[PDB]
């Protein structure tokens, strides 16, 4: 998230984090909105997927740590 989104790690573990507990998707489009360009693009990046699925499923294939840096 922060090397190809340029998603700072505190608000992308925030996000990830919001995931893992199976937060809501409107607090993970809200959050990923609000940080602007980096957040948009990830959500573009999604497609049609729900932002929670994609982020889920980029974890399960990565692992947590990377999803991060990424």
């Amino acid at each position: 998230m922060a090397k190809e989104f340029g998603i700072p790690a505190a608000v992308a573990g925030t996000v990830l984090n919001v995931v893992e507990a199976g937060g809501w998707v409107t607090t993970i489009v809200s959050i990923l909105t609000a940080v602007g360009s980096g957040g948009l693009s990830l959500l573009a990046a999604a497609g049609r997927e729900s932002i929670k699925a994609y982020l889920k499923k980029e974890i399960k294939k990565k692992g947590k740590r990377a999803v991060i840096a990424w």
